[PDB]
C-alpha cells in the first residue's frame, strides 16, 4: 500500500514541451530512458522513501581488482542512492583485502567469499551463478544493482533507475544500427541474437531490478550459459552476450542512458551527456 505523496512545489510539467529532444526518452515497448531533465528527483525521493526502499549493490572483487574497491566504494557513499538504505555486498576471494571505507547512515556492507577461477572470462561469467544468494536478498533488499568494480561514481546515481528490470546503454554503441551491435552471431549459442533483431547493446557491466526479476535474469543467464559450456561453446562476450539475448527476449522496464555507463579517456564528454555519473577507472588489460 502506497501512501499519498505530501504538498510539493515544482515545476509544472507541460506536455507541448518535450524535457529532451536530443535524444529517445521512452521506448517502443514503452519503458522510460533515463536521461537527465527527465525525472524530478524530489518527487521519486519522495516515493521512493515512503516505500522504505532497500536497495543491495553486488559488486565482484576478485584477485587483482581488490585494489578497485576502495575508489568505488568512497565514491558510492558520495553519489548512490543517498538518502536511502543500501546493502553492498562484495562477493571477494580475499576478504582481508577489502578496504574499510566508512558508510552514511542506514547502509550497511557485507563480505562474502567466494572462489576466484583462472580465467578472466569464468570470473566474469559465474558471477551470474553467484548472483542467483537467492534467499538472502529476497529477504534484505528490495531492488538489486549489479555492477564492475574497476569503476567509479562522479555524479548522482539514484532511484531513478530503479524499475523490476533495467540494463544500460553500452557506450560504444548507442549510436549504432543493430547490425554493428556485437551480439552473438553464431546460431549455436543460446545467446545468438540474428542481424535483423535486436533493440540495444547492453552493457554487462550495469543491470538490476527487483529481486525476483534479477534473480530471474541471471538464473535464466547461468543456465544458458551451462548449455554453451556443454556444446563447446563460449560466447563472444560471455555474460553480456547472455545478458543481451535475455534482455531481447525479455524488454527490461527502464534503460539507462550513457551517462550510467561511460569511458572519458575513450570517449570524451559528448555534448548529449548533460553527466558522467559511473565511469570507468583506468586499467591494463592485460
Ligand atoms: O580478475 C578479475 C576479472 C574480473 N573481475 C570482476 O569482473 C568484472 C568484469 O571484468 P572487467 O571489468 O575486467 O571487464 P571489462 O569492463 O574490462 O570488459 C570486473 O569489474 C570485476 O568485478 C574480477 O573481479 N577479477
Ligand atoms: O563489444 C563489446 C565490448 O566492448 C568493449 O568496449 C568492452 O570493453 C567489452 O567489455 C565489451 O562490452
Ligand atoms: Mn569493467
Amino acid at each position: 500500500f502506497m501512501v499519498s505523496l505530501p504538498r510539493m512545489v515544482y515545476p509544472q510539467p507541460k506536455v507541448l514541451t518535450p524535457c529532451r529532444k536530443d535524444v529517445l526518452v521512452v521506448t517502443p515497448w514503452l519503458a522510460p530512458i533515463v536521461w537527465e531533465g527527465t525525472f524530478n528527483i524530489d518527487i521519486l525521493n519522495e516515493q521512493f522513501r515512503l516505500q522504505n526502499t532497500t536497495i543491495g549493490l553486488t559488486v565482484f572483487a576478485i584477485k587483482k581488482y581488490v585494489a578497485f574497491l576502495k575508489l568505488f566504494l568512497e565514491t558510492a557513499e558520495k553519489h548512490f542512492m543517498v538518502g536511502h538504505r543500501v546493502h553492498y555486498y562484495v562477493f571477494t576471494d580475499q576478504p582481508a583485502a577489502v578496504p574499510r571505507v566508512t558508510l552514511g547512515t542506514g547502509r550497511q556492507l557485507s563480505v562474502l567469499e567466494v572462489r576466484a577461477y583462472k580465467r578472466w572470462q569464468d570470473v566474469s561469467m559465474r558471477r551470474m551463478e553467484m548472483i542467483s544468494c537467492e534467499r538472502r536478498f529476497l529477504s534484505e533488499v528490495d531492488y538489486l544493482v549489479c555492477v564492475d568494480v574497476d569503476m567509479e561514481f562522479r555524479d548522482h546515481v539514484g532511484v531513478e533507475i530503479l524499475t523490476p528490470l533495467f540494463g544500460t546503454l553500452h557506450p560504444g554503441f548507442y549510436g549504432s544500427s543493430r547490425e554493428a551491435f556485437t551480439y552473438e552471431r553464431r546460431p549455436q549459442s543460446q545467446a545468438y541474437i540474428p542481424k535483423d533483431e535486436g533493440d540495444f547493446y547492453y552493457m554487462g557491466a550495469f543491470f538490476g531490478g527487483s529481486v525476483q526479476e534479477v534473480q530471474r535474469l541471471t538464473r535464466a543467464c547461468h543456465q544458458a550459459m551451462m548449455v554453451d559450456q556443454a556444446n563447446g561453446i563460449e560466447a563472444v562476450w560471455h555474460d553480456e552476450s547472455h545478458l543481451n539475448k535475455y534482455l531481447l527476449r525479455h524488454k527490461p522496464t527502464k534503460v539507462l542512458s550513457p551517462e550510467y555507463l561511460w569511458d572519458q579517456q575513450l570517449l570524451g564528454w559528448p555534448a548529449v551527456l548533460r553527466k558522467l555519473r559511473f565511469t570507468a577507472v583506468p586499467k591494463n588489460h592485460q
